[PDB]
């Protein structure tokens, strides 16, 4: 219902706020092959973390969609939810893109530094 959607959302946003912060405080790509390997490894682990939380993110977005389409909510409640989902989707997609670009650069670095 609305209550269980709000609780799922809070949990997802708490996780995501820390995932964004963790991603932001990664060191810039090193020139040493052994350091780039550790950074490649750390980022691969983070990419699986992101992966594992995808279904919780989809769940909250699905729950919010159902609640809005079912027509049982107040105009204010539908306002709040639309705003919540909009913001969540924006941040989730932004983190997806950024982390994928990070992975590409680390991948290209590791290969170049090994050849
Ligand atoms: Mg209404």
């Amino acid at each position: 219902d609305l209550d269980s959607y709000q609780i799922a959302l809070e949990e997802v946003l708490t996780w995501l706020l820390s995932a964004e912060d963790t991603f932001q405080e990664q060191d810039d790509i090193s020139d040493d092959v052994e350091d780039v390997k550790e950074q490649f490894a750390t980022h691969e682990t983070f990419m699986m973390e992101l992966s594992a939380h995808q279904s919780s993110v989809g769940s909250v977005l699905q729950a919010g969609n159902q609640l809005m389409t079912q027509g049982t909510l107040s105009d204010e409640e539908e306002f709040e939810i639309q705003e919540q989902m909009t913001l969540l989707n924006a941040r989730w997609e932004a983190l997806r893109v950024e982390s994928m670009e990070r992975q590409s650069r680390l991948h290209d670095a590791l290969m170049e530094l090994q050849k």
